[PDB]
């Protein structure tokens, strides 16, 4: 006998309502099988990756990840693959949790302008990745094309306070991290596994700030986890919080009360978590260059009343997820578009680099530059900083030690390099810094600095 | 007390009958613990790593993965391991589920042309990866020296109607993946994790097409998977199908319903699968790169009669599979040992070509060649092509894009760079495709391909 | 109603005795909840590494991985942090297990000179890494900055004989592996996460040698394992033996009779052991480079008798554990200590090429020389390494194949290229050789080597 053995679709055909993330629909709340009906379209098209970085994604029905499909373990699904005219390559469709060759992939396959069709059983309840299937396969998932598909149990899940939709993928792009511009695929990095960007929900910042998630204390939150990969596996984990269950696919086993949690690439995994103070609890791979360095933190921010007994601290800052304290960081959009247009103006960078220095820079320098007399030393009023700007740019490219002197006072201590940072952002950050704090103004071009990298003091 | 107190050794001596993969021992079928009289020879040889590419292999009993060794929990196992006079290197064995230090590696010490002997009780059931553990342990391992122990609970398992025997391994070669010729061994890649090839049983294509594993619908399989390594975790998965039981070594838990899991480097799990539709059901390792770029597919092939109610859909073909679709792609093997011999002909290369085209061209300009009108330009009768073969050269390591025109058509897309493929590889495809369809004939050698790799259009 | 809710603490105020790896604090022996205060303090020292290799590593409390922390599940604990005046970043904590945001990090940002704190309640139960979150929190980990905390249930956890603290890390070091003197951090190596080392408790050989840990046959042993990462996740295993039980964190799920175990990074679990038979068992991360070619080996030896019927082999030696089979390699650092002050005798040379010739020469040339006639040169006085030394500085460096002769004998073998080895190491090792068995003596030094390294045969 067949898992799902519910008998044959009863009632009437459900054209089903498909959400983007972070989004899902809502339960099926129905006691028969039904025949639904999913019409999902491929469309190739440029998105911000980062602020001022596009790419050209490939992306199941205009999102990364692609449309969250709801259905009833049971029930018989007409699945219809439409590939947008303005597609370039074909396209196709493998859904875990179908019992069939390829997932779906062969009768699935789409040219552009075209649509295809092919019908399953849900035999299997569970969460599941769905990908393209689409020869080179790598390159398809890699450009977005992956989403969720969740089957669930005849008699529904636990109710809730608040389901999400939160997937994780490795990005490869030509140039380094935030080096603006379309950046393009690239195959090299994509075959050696050496991701330039690994982010939920397809954009660094797409689940931060004025992205994050909403839930009250005393609240329950469901997330619905993918892992598109290509390649990686997620130490996933949530920061000042648990998960109260997790639940990988279909699978029988449900593990309770951990923090930190494997999700194989291809993976898919239901957490609960249950709100009980205020404040920001951080989605990672805990594998923390990613998180820190690469783009891999989502936000999921409780209200409410603290609860001193429990936990006696703030809400976090920029010193744990930097630039990523803040709501966005629009104004780095602005400049980078501004550079491309020959506009750029002074105020442009001032607001670009106070976006970047948070974090970055804030972090021993402090939110107002004055730094720490004797320990850190002032950005504000820094006669050190007006007397040599170049020197400026080598400090922060090259890093600084030894004993110096900054408004009197001798330091002796050591900055860190900080290379990985673009020519455009070492130009915004010091153009903000010469424009904040009584410091002389003026400003460091992308160019200035792109000449101190090429020759080190 | 210890595990596997079942007494002392009863009955005759037992000569283990030992199986190369995919193929299993039968049941130990078995009510008393015996001594069991192992002889496992290790041999280095070279064979096909990929079609064309050679590798010198160490092995245990001449294959990847080494014999596999079926006991029953209780017994005492008496482990003779040769040293083939052959052999350049030492050679011992660590068998994990051995109670006792190095799981046998001291006692095992076998130089060239010697044998070794030890004794250990089988306390722990499980299925156990088995290993070289001779400085330096990761060359060793990395040139294929492990395998499989099962060490049966004493009831047995449950029956089932087929089972099969999967290694997966990380290879790490000096040239590209399918550059072709004898291969060394790369340590600075090996160290790096960076490997060349991940494959199952030992090759390419070595459980694919003519060389699948079988079923028919309504059959139970259960697979002995192992992870030799030596670096990489396996996202280890089944397209299209689930897993009714995922086992680990010898634990207690056991996970039922899951499509996707991560197998550690050195772990093993045994997998339970129940055949409902026909069709392939592709095993891989879910990072997807290792997948589709590196060789780490498998096929489970399930005959019987399809069930519509379950999948309309169509068997797996080259779209996905791509050019492991086919039975095999042996023309690529005969192209090589011709190049080698200085006799390559027209028509070798053509076949070659043909293996090649599958998938990795076929995806958008099909298998004959048509193309989609206005979509993706024809390889039949094409003026373009004919018109410029060196121009096709260099479209196919560097891509194309912008407006063209094809047999009188206007095209506007772009085919991304396909820079992976060797100079041997392009030869042959372009070679294939001019000899066919109405195009003009002629060859492309490698060397023509060489020359435009070193200096693009 | 919140986990944990053992009411009020009572009692008096408890000051938390933590320990240094690989120690563990006494079971709290307790059945009411208290208030703990737990003070901690930064110190950012040089320490080795390996021999001879100087690293810069951040700390809490002075070791890597930091000092343990034991509480109760239902406690108040006041956590005070300090950082040291020597210090020249600022530090701050985020313990998992913690509920609130950040799990302490905004609130334990400390200067340095400064102190901070803030109070939660442990409402989990669990074995829970902590570890720094300032940016660049991947630098502050991959310097060292984690630890454990255990939260034990109200009950505490079974008694066993031992209890120890083991965490792996990845570190990333400019220069490669083994290279002497004081390396740097490596940001490039850390972002794309290729470590340089793979470590328990900070160091290669921690707890190998005159380091292991120890117990008796019949003993329990339970083993606090973490992984502070900060990117690698370990394919955690004990050589020769098998856990008991293996759980993580706080979860419900408990796994029974498992040899190999992935651990996240960020991840820990409490392991459990039965000491069967005598020997050395290996703890190591079974992506095997690491354990073997960048330090992820520990031992657990166990004494007591031998017992035929369950193992009748031998102790680990050289062959598997290589040069760390030795007690230490302490006069490895005496000859760098000795190269720096400009005072490195022959003897200092021989004795450290000693200590390296384990494993890695001995596995075929043996430990006195003699290989074995026909199949492994000896070493022993050789004409061969007479006759040339450089000769002999090239077959280290580059390999050597062919038939050769060697004190009167004819051998047509391979020695691979060792070409990872060091200048100094090479040139300690070829000295030792020189100084034995009746060599010429003489000395090669490190210069020498570089040479033939920038110009091989
Ligand atoms: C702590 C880890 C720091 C971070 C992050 C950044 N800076 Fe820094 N900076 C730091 C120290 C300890 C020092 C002095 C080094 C010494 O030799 O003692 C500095 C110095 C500077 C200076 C020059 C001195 C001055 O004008 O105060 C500049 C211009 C400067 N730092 C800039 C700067 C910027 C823009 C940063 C973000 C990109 C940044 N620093 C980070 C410590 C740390
Ligand atoms: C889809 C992703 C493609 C794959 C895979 C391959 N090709 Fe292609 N090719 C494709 C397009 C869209 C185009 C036109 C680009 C444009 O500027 O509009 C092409 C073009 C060619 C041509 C030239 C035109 C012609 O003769 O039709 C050649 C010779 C060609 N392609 C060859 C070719 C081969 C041999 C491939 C496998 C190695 C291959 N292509 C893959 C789209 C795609
Ligand atoms: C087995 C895998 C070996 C290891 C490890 C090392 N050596 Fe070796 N060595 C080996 C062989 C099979 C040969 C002969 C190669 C052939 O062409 O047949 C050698 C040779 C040497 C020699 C020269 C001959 C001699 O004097 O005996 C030297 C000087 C030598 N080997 C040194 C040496 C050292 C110092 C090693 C550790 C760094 C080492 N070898 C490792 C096999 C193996
Ligand atoms: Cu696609
Ligand atoms: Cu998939
Ligand atoms: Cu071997
Ligand atoms: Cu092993
Ligand atoms: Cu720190
Ligand atoms: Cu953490």
């Amino acid at each position: 006998k067949l898992p799902g053995d519910f008998g044959p679709p009863r009632g009437e055909p459900i054209h089903a309502v498909l959400t983007s993330p972070p989004l899902v629909p809502p339960p099926v709340n129905r006691t028969y099988p039904a025949k639904v009906i999913v019409e999902l379209e491929v469309v190739e098209k440029e998105m911000q990756i980062s602020e001022g970085v596009s790419y050209t994604f490939w992306t199941f029905g205009g999102t990364v990840p692609g449309s969250f499909i709801r259905v009833r373990q049971g029930d018989t699904v007409e699945f219809h693959l439409k590939n947008h005219p303005s597609s370039k390559m074909p396209h196709n469709i493998d859904l875990h949790g179908v019992t069939g060759p390829g997932g779906g992939a062969a009768s699935s396959f789409t040219a552009p302008g075209h649509e295809s069709q092919f019908t399953f059983k849900a035999l299997n309840e569970g969460i599941y990745v769905y990908h393209c299937a689409t020869a080179p396969v790598g390159m398809h998932i890699a450009n977005g094309m992956y989403g969720l598909i969740l089957v669930e149990p005849p008699e529904g899940l636990p109710k809730v306070d608040h389901e999400y939709y939160v997937m994780q993928g490795d990005f490869y792009t030509a140039g380094k991290y935030r080096e603006k511009g379309l950046q393009p695929f690239d195959m090299e990095k994509a075959i050696d596994e050496r991701p330039s960007y690994v982010l939920f929900n397809g954009a660094e910042g797409a689940l931060t700030g004025d992205k994050a998630l909403h839930a009250k204390v005393g609240e329950t939150v469901r997330i619905f986890v993918g892992n598109g990969g290509p390649n990686l596996v997620s130490s996933f984990h949530v920061i000042g919080a648990i998960f109260d269950q997790v639940r990988y696919e279909g699978g029988t086993n449900v593990q309770k009360n951990v923090q930190t949690t494997l999700i194989p690439a291809g993976g898919a995994a239901v957490v609960k978590f249950t709100a009980r103070v205020p404040g920001s609890y951080v989605l990672v791979d805990h594998s923390i260059f990613r998180a820190f360095n690469k783009g891999a933190m989502a936000i999921l921010k409780i209200d409410g009343a603290e609860n001193k007994l429990v936990y006696s601290g703030k809400e976090l800052d920029s010193v744990y997820l930097g630039d990523r304290a803040a709501p966005n960081m629009s104004a780095v959009t602005k400049a980078t578009q501004a550079s491309v247009s020959g506009t750029l103006t002074v105020q442009d960078q001032v607001q670009a680099g106070r976006a970047l220095f948070a974090g970055t820079c804030s972090v021993c320098h402090q939110g107002n530059g004055a730094g720490l007399p004797g320990v850190f030393p002032p950005l504000a009023k820094s006669d050190f900083l007006a007397a040599d700007p170049k020197r400026a740019m080598n400090i922060v490219l090259h890093g600084l030690n030894g004993k110096i002197k900054v408004n009197g006072q001798e330091y002796d201590s050591v900055m860190p390099p900080m290379t990985q940072l673009n020519d455009d952002e070492v130009a915004n950050i010091l153009t903000y810094v010469l424009n904040s704090w009584d410091n002389p103004g003026g400003r460091v071009s992308a160019e200035d600095v792109k000449k101190v990298r090429a020759q080190p003091a």
